């Protein structure tokens, strides 16, 4: 051990630190700094970013003995704290660069290196800088920290006063539609909100570390398992199989469909009989801390007999192949899709017919913060869990027989999280942490560290998928055929469904009259399938709008037209049988025109032998909603202080639940004159708030919404005063009245899509876009780099545009990253961010544009529909297609490696 | 577990919580908040004060059930920080009343509580206040604290502005004798210095946390250790006993006297054959926690055969007394004073006699802070000891041989801390924290509770005194007689030379040409002794102060007259025969005497029948030094930076270390013109600063204050330039001059007192004062209450007057405590602040008076001598004497609890 005397946020600190001790460690443990966040560690993420003596360092990959006698660190504390906020914290805010948050403290700490060493900073020297220092974002798509440290630094330099970094409410005072900022930014950009490794470190003695026994095989029959060397090392508490489990020790998928082939209850909680896939859980550890939880799990023996695996979806379907799950095949849904008249016939006359074979692949989410939860058993009796889910009340009925307790016995709370993407659709850590809270008695916390968050998380699920259109010369579409494979790994939650999102959306966007179509979900061993944003459109739209562009090439025609000659017109029905409930994408094709264009003969004036620059185009359609009759619920409260709580379950990934609950509820109280300040919102509990359902499907905002509109219209009426105006809270409760008041809202004209034909109605609300992306090919080494992408958006009304411009923002830059680098199919190599083809700053354009062109929804609160996965709908495929437009060659299979390109450009 | 959701400084916290926890663990454990202080755990000093829902609540004392959901708290860290303090903290700062900082929080936090109920209180209501929320300090003796308060009030209420609670630079620019404040105060008051305990929470995982295993009898012969159901509890690494101690397992007293009939290493690091006292450490349980390591000592098992014990000097001193160290007599040192004539023939013939039997106790230090230490193994293979040493160097090699480590191979460090009013002069901690170092090779970290820091620490040393006078008719002293037994524990160290006090201060403040005296020390298996503020004084002059009214009664003459007759002047000698360095005490009589006057006109008028008041008089006298030519050594370095180091071991108790060096520094430095911002102080560690000796006898600013003033000026000669004007930093080292420089001085005029006549010139310096006690006796009960203190103060020259003003009055509290209510006597009884008479601020009157009549010391720097221990000398006696003057009884045995002093009114 050393004593090192240092200053850390202006304050002399007398330290004593292991001189091997990591610099996060010792700031987040030893001082309490959990401003400075861990997502990675391995100094990837730059989540951990502080000043060490005028260098921007991270922390997780920063020694003691690196640090100096009387150096100076600043972490995130010491940028600024709420009520004395730093330029470049009220940029961010004003900005709307906190999403998740989770990288904020961060970048903002990044940042403010950059400016006390370039103090005018151009765009692309901050670009430049964050991408030198690693600072990685996957909710914002970069362009608004960039804006906002562009803004502080103005400020800084005496260019503009300081006041101008603060918001200025509208003249009409109103916040819908509005940038007003998010009630949790401030917590975010200074660091004081504790996401769940934060409250880790802060719970008490006593509190067990758990780690988790994991297969490192990807199938086997399980033996045994020998506890004995790990009971004997430092700091154990025990060891927890599925012995210690009281209930089935299975999670059940739910909702599985009556044609599943399988009964739903096939995911273990602790495996007992077999591993199913590399990763799977077998044993937890219980200690004092991670670390010496994690050093006793290396040393539990698991006596396994390896079986083969089947890593693919086509190996896993082939006839001959053994049942994964002994009693099921492998292929255990298929779902038709039955419209209109024979299509073979068809084909025949038809003019033209185009057909291909694409695949997209097993995307990793890649949240800056790996999974983490927490369980313990309340004084009350009852065992709660504190984690990342954004389905509390899903998720308490999909774990609660497994872990043997009835559903009052057992609540589910979200804690602050750091972007999940869909993964938590999924339970994850849920039952494990439960399960170890019952069996110890005691508080029980549980930490993946970014190579377990890749292995040990749910994916994008792959699509093997042929699709094929007949048409006319002039270009009408006249018939679809469809054929497509979903890898779903082991775990059939959803699966039905994320294959049944194939029927619906291939082919989307488009006057369809005649479709025959078969969807298939198979088992296999690779990663199970959870939800990622888009569940289904980004394979399904991936085939469809490169068919697209096959069909406009083969008829001669420019690509944009033919979209514009087939897109939804009244009359029209979508691929369901459904009519769509607006008609925009005319509109948007209409206004992009012309800058589709002008893009066009840029990339030919600016192309050389070497660069070829391309422009491509595709159409997004994807349901706001969960299928058929979805409702959600909320309460609206008149609290003694003034203040109104609009209590819901909006699980907030990062998107923005607080601001959603916030510009709603404002909007529907404004007869009353209530402040935005004034509106309270609710962190999920599903105990205390009402079952507003998962935020999954896009579809809060309609669904949640509407339910607050409701609540706060019933709300409105409850506080009216007989001639006129309002009563206040001390008059309502001197009178006896109701203070807190219910709503709820069904989407009353939707129904489930037939098990046979495929046709419904299945959402009431969809969403609507086109997408541009410009590139340039180096037809040298096949790099692709997107210079631009642009999006027209049809969202009915905003709730709030920094909310709606940043969901549209990273979903392009997560289309990017589909697009041209990333996947999740070797299960070491793509363990990692820089392995698996994170996009960090460089990759994605600052040129990211968006034009509305909202056309209010009938259903929609306000006429809002959602915006969360519309804008992963397609971008991959305009990228695609846009490559396609620069060199010739087409990649039908995701994603378009700098080798792949290269041997295509060379065959 | 419960969630419980609350603000904390402002903040959100989203709090998991045991609901039986206290809340100063989870403030200062689970959220790093280590400026909530605590002291005795027992809700009794008021250190953990917070505000909970707008009332002071003490944390030790308060559950997490009394949290309500939704709750308010503030710590200091939420009242201010560095650079944004509150008007409380700076009115701290500008009133000195950050001594040691322990208080300071809590006081801070509390006075906030009291302004935001009553924003303009008097003086009676800050006391009544502090009083209610039990708010402790042992430094200040509250009037600084009351001063502060109030200051920050009038800012707070628009009164005067908030630049007048910052220190205006006098027009000289000299902060020699100024009320500059202290460097350590903002950090004090803000709650950002950390103690041992502090830094035991922001020490790494795997430090190990130690508990005692503590003998529960007074005296035994030990027979066995068993650990084994100890080792198998929760947490426990291993349990230490005297098998794993590497040395020879014995404290050294290191400078026992040659006559003394012990060799000096009595003292176990952990008891092997015996017990010897109540409280001796017999093994250390090492464990992950605190709670962990004494849950375990509970369970280790001693087999002892239990010894008859002797708790008093009398009983341990009868011929007949069984040896407590076989080989050596309990009585195992005697000091003869032989001065002038035999003393018999001259009681014969003088006009006057006087004799009396008095006793002084064994007082309890009561520091707020209880004893803390560290220990780890450095990276370079040597020791490191951090703690409460105030003779860092001394302690060293007191305790290096036991350890079984050369000196050079040990390093121990003062920490910050809370008080220690010479119980830090022994060693507590240190071996038992290095045994336990070497043993484990990981940092371990060591906490006494307040029980442990009563029993388990040493004590003022109990003396029975007997003292008689022979004077003359008109009051002149012809000759003394003393004879004094001075109750050591079982442990020699410094006992011999505390019995040599004796022998120099009974009598001490007259001429008295004939003396013949005799002290001697006995060990007991009461607690041992460790030097106490005054360290012989207060016993001394308790005796002989208390004869001399006793002595102006037998005569008829008015007590301070008396004194006057016989006050040291020119020609006059003290005790050992040695010349007064100044005669202040004439003056400082002559200025006293109209207020004595009018102080017993005053009780006159104002006395009832049944509350009677009285004044009493006494002097005081003591070195500043230890005995001998002592010495001390200090290096004044210019820093690139252009600043200016000044390396010392000065040890802070919290007297003002820090002030002192910067203090004298700056004066010396004056002619180069530098800034007292640009001074810095060192916190003492013996390889890294100079051996300038322990923080004992009242002698650093005389020694260290020599020692930094001729480094200083020896530094000037090292910068002078040829021509006039002074070299930069950078002249210097482009010319490979040197920048670090050394100064040394010895106190060369002193020697040593005789071993057979007590005769010899032991200090070259002495501090004088005359005292003056206002007090009220309530006749029906025996309550003393004191309405005043005055301190006449002779103290050469201010180095810092916010210093000196601070020690004189946390000196008179400790009086009133010492003559009133302060014992250990009762191991379980007096275990406890409240139970041993710790005076709270009613107890302390507000005012208490100084006037300083300062004769600048010859051998002094600048003039100075010491302050610490003078007002400790005899302010008991004055008070005693004050009792005497109101009532007509005599106390001669302290305290003077009620009921005592009731039989003799009764009598
Ligand atoms: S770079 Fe440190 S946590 Fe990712
Ligand atoms: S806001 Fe950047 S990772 Fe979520
Ligand atoms: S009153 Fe809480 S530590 Fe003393
Ligand atoms: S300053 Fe109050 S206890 Fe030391
Ligand atoms: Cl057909
Ligand atoms: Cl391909
Ligand atoms: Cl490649
Ligand atoms: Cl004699
Ligand atoms: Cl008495
Ligand atoms: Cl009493
Ligand atoms: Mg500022
Ligand atoms: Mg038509
Ligand atoms: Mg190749
Ligand atoms: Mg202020
Ligand atoms: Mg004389
Ligand atoms: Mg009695
Ligand atoms: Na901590
Ligand atoms: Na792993
Ligand atoms: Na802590
Ligand atoms: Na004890």
């Amino acid at each position: 051990m050393i004593q090192k005397v240092i200053t850390v946020n202006g304050i002399e600190q007398n330290l004593f630190v292991d001189a091997e001790a990591l610099l996060s460690d010792v700031l987040r443990q030893q001082l309490g700094l959990t401003g400075v966040k861990v997502g990675c560690e391995q100094g990837q993420c730059g989540a951990c970013s502080v000043i060490l003596d005028g260098k921007v360092v991270r922390a997780c990959v920063t020694k003691m003995k690196r640090v100096a006698d009387g150096a100076q660190i600043t972490t995130i504390e010491g940028v600024g704290q709420p009520e004395n906020l730093h330029p470049l914290q009220k940029a961010w805010v004003l900005h709307g660069g906190a999403q998740c948050g989770f990288c904020s403290p961060g970048f903002i700490v990044s940042a403010k290196g950059l400016l006390d060493t370039n103090a005018d900073p151009s765009r692309e020297d901050v670009r430049d800088w964050f991408q030198k220092h690693r600072n990685a974002c996957r909710c914002t798509g970069y362009k608004p920290l960039v804006d906002a440290v562009m803004d502080a630094a103005a400020v800084i330099n005496g260019k503009k006063p300081e006041t101008d970094l603060e918001f200025k409410m509208p003249a009409d005072g109103r916040i819908w539609g509005s940038k007003y900022p998010r009630p949790t930014a401030v917590a975010k950009v200074t660091g004081t909100l504790d996401y769940g490794a934060d409250l880790g470190l802060k719970m008490p003695a006593g509190t067990l570390h758990l780690a988790m026994v994991q297969a490192k095989v990807s199938h086997a029959n399980i033996k045994g398992i020998d506890t004995s060397e790990a009971l004997t090392m430092p700091g154990v508490h025990s060891v927890i199989t599925h012995k210690d489990v009281k209930g089935k020790n299975r999670i059940t998928g739910l909702i599985t469909f009556p044609t599943n082939k399988g009964d739903g209850w096939d995911r273990p909680i602790l495996c007992d009989e077999k591993v199913f896939q590399y990763g799977d859980c077998i044993a937890l550890v219980c200690a004092d801390s991670e670390a010496n939880a994690r050093a006793a799990a290396e040393k539990v023996k698991v006596d396994l007999e390896e079986l083969p695996a089947y890593m693919s979806g086509p190996a896993a379907a082939a006839e001959d192949a053994i049942e994964i799950h002994p009693g099921t095949p492998n292929v255990y849904f298929e779902q038709p899709i039955v419209k209109g008249e024979d299509t073979g016939p068809i084909f025949a006359s038809a003019d033209v017919t185009v057909e291909g074979d694409f695949y997209v692949g097993r995307q990793p989410h890649m949240p800056i913060e790996p999974d983490v939860a927490f369980a313990y058993m309340g004084d009350d009796g009852k065992c709660y869990i504190h984690s990342k889910s954004i389905g509390v009340h899903l998720h308490l009925y999909m774990i609660a027989p497994g872990v043997g307790l009835e559903p009052d016995q057992l609540v589910l709370v979200a804690n602050p999280m750091g972007g999940t993407f869909g993964y938590k659709f999924s339970p994850t850590s849920e039952a494990l942490v439960a399960v170890a809270a019952m069996a110890t008695g005691r508080p029980v916390h549980l930490r993946y560290n970014y190579q377990q968050q890749q292995q040990y998380t749910g994916k994008r699920s792959p699509w093997e998928m042929n699709v094929k259109f007949a048409a006319k010369k002039d270009g009408t579409l006249l018939a679809m055929e469809s054929d497509w494979l979903v890898d779903h790994g082991p775990y059939s939650e959803f699966g039905d469904l994320l294959t049944l999102r194939g029927a619906q959306f291939i082919g989307a966007g488009y006057n369809i009259p005649n479709i025959r179509g078969l969807g298939r979900t198979v088992a296999t061993n690779h990663v199970w399938g959870s939800a990622f944003r888009g569940y289904g459109a980004p394979q399904s739209m991936f085939a469809s709008e490169c068919l697209m562009d096959m069909l406009a090439e083969k008829l001669g025609m420019d690509p944009l037209e033919l979209r514009y000659k087939n897109a939804y017109r009244p009359g029209d029905t979508n691929p369901t049988g459904q009519e769509p409930e607006v008609f925009s994408l005319p509109d948007m094709i209409d206004q992009l025109r012309p800058k589709y264009q002008a893009a066009l003969e840029k990339a030919q004036k600016e192309s050389t032998a070497t660069h070829k620059k391309g422009v491509g185009i595709s159409i997004g359609v994807y349901g706001s909603g969960l299928d058929g009759p979805d409702a959600s619920e909320a309460w609206a409260e008149l609290n003694a202080d003034g203040t109104i709580t609009v209590h819901t379950a909006w699980e907030d990934h990062g998107q923005g639940a607080d601001i959603g609950c916030v510009g709603t509820a404002h909007e529907a109280l404004r007869p009353m004159g209530v402040a935005p300040e004034k509106i309270k919102f609710t962190w999920p509990n599903t105990a205390t708030t009402p079952n507003s359902g998962p935020s999954g499907g896009s579809r809060q905002q309609v669904m949640t919404g509407n339910a607050i509109r409701v609540a706060c219209e019933n709300l409105l009426k409850a506080c009216e005063k007989p001639g006129g105006g309002y009563y206040t809270y001390d008059e309502l409760k001197a009178a006896d009245k109701p203070t807190k008041i219910t709503g709820n809202w069904t989407a009353s004209g939707a129904t489930h899509c037939d098990a046979v034909t495929g046709l419904g109605k299945p959402f009431v609300v969809y969403m609507y876009g086109v997408f541009m992306a410009e590139v340039t090919v180096d037809v040298a080494t096949g790099q692709t780099t997107v210079d631009g992408m642009t999006l027209m958006a049809d969202l009915g009304s905003l709730c709030n545009q920094l909310a709606t411009d940043g969901q549209i923002y990273g979903g392009l830059a997560q289309g990017i990253g589909l697009a041209l680098s990333e996947d999740f199919e070797d299960i070491k190599k793509h363990a990692t961010l820089v392995g698996a083809g994170f996009p960090f700053i460089k990759q994605i354009p600052d040129k990211l544009d968006i034009v509305y062109v909202n056309h209010p929804r009938p259903d929609g609160p306000f006429g809002a529909s959602g915006v969360g996965e519309l804008p992963l709908t397609s971008p991959h495929a305009a990228i695609i297609n846009a490559i396609k437009s620069a060199t010739g060659v087409r990649i039908y299979r995701l994603p378009a490696y700098p080798e792949k390109v290269l041997e295509a450009l060379k065959a």
